[PDB]
């Protein structure tokens, strides 16, 4: 058939539980990563076909580049708890990977107050509770897919993406394959 378990995508012997609909793994200091959301947008063309009333939801992971690879993911949480994601995702991956200005948790808080989070917001969240509980759930969600790299997508907490069994010539085939192939996983 068109698409086929083990080509696009893979299905996972330990579906989870009350999954995100659609989730996304990546970290700050991933290369791939980088090409995945500032080159190729393969999060905002995903989002462009998904069903309506399906969240997609992105998590960071701390395995690349020590401790401010956990930092990331608490900043990460205080984006998430803010609701400023999309005032802080270029800025982070530019801070970490093209001008290699982040280099410690004060230089991740300065791409906050940059963007016009008052210090006093940023400081409280980074300390609260619930941003705790926001890296826990991340760290959770991580073990229950059994994830090895990023970046990773993960539908209905049931099937894997696997941009390994796409094309790779056209980025834009390649991204609208991925992108379809999430909103087939979607409605299965």
């Amino acid at each position: 058939a068109q698409y086929e378990d083990g080509k696009q995508y893979t299905t996972l012997e330990k579906p989870v539980a009350g999954a995100p609909q659609v989730l996304e793994f990546f970290s700050f200091f991933c290369p791939h990563c980088y090409q995945f959301e500032e080159v190729l947008h393969i999060s905002d063309n995903v989002k462009k076909k998904l069903p309506e009333g399906v969240k997609m939801t992105k998590y960071h992971v701390n395995f690349m580049g020590g401790d401010l690879g956990k930092d990331l993911t608490q900043a990460w949480a205080v984006a998430m708890a803010l609701g400023v994601e999309d005032k802080v995702t270029v800025p982070l991956f530019e801070g970490v990977q093209k001008t290699q200005t982040i280099r410690s948790a004060s230089d991740i808080r300065d791409v906050f107050i940059n963007a016009g989070i008052k210090g006093e917001e940023y400081d409280a969240a980074w300390n609260s509770f619930v941003v705790k509980s926001l890296v826990a759930q991340q760290e959770k969600a991580a073990a229950d897919v059994q994830l090895r790299g990023v970046p990773a997508m993960f539908v209905n907490g049931k099937y894997q993406l696997n941009p390994q069994g796409m094309d790779t010539s056209n980025m834009d085939v390649f991204v609208q394959q991925y992108a379809d192939t999430v909103k087939y996983l979607s409605e299965k």
